[PDB]
């Protein structure tokens, strides 16, 4: 195997490193996996399809302009180069290799397109038409953005966009399911808590956070239980950043944020899908859980779950490992059909006050076709009132003792609107048996005499009843 000769490949430290602080992509390339036959679309502000490092891989069938309602996602050029982000992300996935220009994509033989959908008013219809673009041609969608990262918003896909997610994972990709890769957010300095973003909090999105070059949690990171894994991105000014294609046929070394991590993940997922084109959308999440690596990622919340895997709310299961992903994909056995066990927990509304604990012992649909002994995602779907939402912290403890933070205190969130059947999701109990006692904790983290009521708590378990591995 001959590594790429591109002039900035040496600066792509998260791919070209020799110090074990990288995504282990060369190992996948040397196994023969470069993205050939895979199609990725960037949902963003457009794609410079004539960029010298993108044109060779550009796929019009992976592209559309929802903002102007035409097929051509070319960005709108402005003095401030506002609409450059999609071009930066596209190069991370699939910049051409060995062509003397900039660097390379993770999946440098994949085909790449873009949906121009952020340069205009983003409505539910715009979102749905983007998520549902050509779902039997595009394999993987990469989205780096969501509701405002102001630390006070709770929002997610409205009806058309949620229907697009369920159509995508159900009928997309020949019934194997569209793979939606999502950035978990850039709201760290606002103390944002990313389960309040219904796109990344979805079970249908494969959610990705960031690590700095020196292995730390970047200033912009949001912690939450819905994140699955991590890729490298930017940090402080002594740490390197992401090197990729830029608007006006240029090359940048200063692409940043969690919004630069999701495209790298999408590229790794493209390599993995080349290694086994029959992987379902759920198979892909299982591969990420099993192969991601905590080592050398610094956080104070690493905890071992019930099946022996280390998990963090900043990093999920750790750093994506492309070589390990493609190796495990090759002989992967398709997971069993997804079961869903619905448990209505409360017998009466519960005053929250300063603190509320709800304990319930469940059988996880014992005796029924939705019996789950092997969890995937779990949700606590909560309906509650409270006078100042951001003073709440919410935790969910599984029968195996795994504490998932569903919500951390958000100081800027002054809302009096509470949560209206909000489906807080955790990945941290993946592969655990969910039978037994679950504990929900709701706490007022402020000294204020805050007040409200929990009126509904639905525990929703997804998973299967076969195929478990010995714990790690
Ligand atoms: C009842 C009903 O109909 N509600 C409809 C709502 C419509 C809006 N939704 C949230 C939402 C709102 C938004 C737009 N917002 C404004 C700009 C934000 C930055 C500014 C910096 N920036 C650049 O500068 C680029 N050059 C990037 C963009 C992001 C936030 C985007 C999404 C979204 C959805 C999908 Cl699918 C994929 C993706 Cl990538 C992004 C999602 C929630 C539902
Ligand atoms: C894909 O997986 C399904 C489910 O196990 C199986 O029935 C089918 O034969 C597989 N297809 C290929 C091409 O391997
Ligand atoms: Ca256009
Ligand atoms: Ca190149
Ligand atoms: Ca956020
Ligand atoms: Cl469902
Ligand atoms: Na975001
Ligand atoms: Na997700
Ligand atoms: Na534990
Ligand atoms: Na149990």
């Amino acid at each position: 195997y001959q590594e790429p000769t591109d002039p900035k490949f040496p600066q792509q430290w998260y791919l070209s490193g020799v110090t074990q602080r990288d995504l282990n992509v060369k190992a996948a390339w040397a196994q023969g996996y470069t993205g050939h036959g895979i199609v990725v679309s960037i949902l963003d502000d457009g794609i410079e399809k004539n960029h010298p490092d993108l044109a060779g891989n550009y796929d019009p069938g992976a592209s559309f302009d929802v903002n102007d309602q035409d097929p051509d996602p070319q960005p709108r050029y402005t003095q401030m180069n506002d609409n450059r982000h999609g071009t930066r992300c596209a190069g991370e996935v699939a910049a051409v290799a060995n062509n003397g220009v900039c660097g390379v994509g993770v999946a440098y033989n994949a085909r790449i397109g873009g949906v121009r959908m952020l340069d205009g008013e983003v409505t539910d219809a715009v979102e749905a038409r983007s998520l549902g673009l050509n779902p039997n041609h595009i394999h993987i969608y990469s989205a780096s953005w969501g509701p405002e990262d102001d630390g006070k918003t709770v929002d997610g896909p409205a009806r058309l966009a949620e229907e697009a997610f369920f159509r995508g994972v159900s009928q997309g990709r020949g019934g194997l399911g569209s793979i939606f890769v999502w950035a978990s957010g850039n709201g760290g300095r606002e103390h944002d808590s990313c389960n309040c973003d219904g796109y990344t909090n979805s079970i249908y999105t494969l959610s990705i956070s960031s690590a700095t070059q020196f292995g730390n949690v970047p200033w912009y990171s949001e912690a939450c239980s819905s994140t699955l894994a991590t890729t490298y991105s930017s940090g402080n000014q002594n740490e390197k950043q992401i090197v990729t294609t830029d608007l006006r046929q240029k090359c940048t070394e200063s692409h940043t944020g969690t919004s630069a991590s999701a495209p790298l993940a999408a590229g790794i997922i493209a390599l993995t899908l080349e290694a086994n084109k029959n992987l379902t959308w759920r198979d892909m999440q299982h591969l990420v859980v099993q192969t991601s690596k905590p080592a050398h990622l610094n956080a104070n919340d690493w905890a071992t779950n019930g099946v022996g895997r280390k998990v963090s709310h900043s990093y999920g299961y750790g750093l994506l490992d492309a070589g390990a992903m493609v190796a495990l994909a090759q002989n992967w056995t398709t997971v069993a059909p997804q079961r869903k066990c619905i448990i209505d927990i409360l017998t009466e509304p519960k005053d929250i006050g300063k603190r509320l604990e709800v304990r319930k012992t469940v059988t996880a649909c014992l005796g029924e076709p939705n019996h789950i002994t092997r969890l995937e995602h779990a949700q606590a779907r909560l309906t509650l009132s409270y006078n100042r939402r951001g003073d709440l912290a919410i935790h969910l403890v599984s029968p195996m003792g795994t504490r998932s933070t569903l919500l951390a205190a958000r100081p800027h969130d002054y809302s009096a609107d509470g949560f209206n059947d909000w489906a807080f999701m955790t990945t941290h109990s993946w592969d655990e048996d969910p039978s037994g006692e679950w504990v929900l904790e709701i706490e007022n983290t402020s000294e204020a005499n805050n007040y409200g009521t929990l009126t509904k708590f639905t525990l929703v378990l997804y998973g299967t009843a076969s195929g478990s591995l010995v714990p790690r």
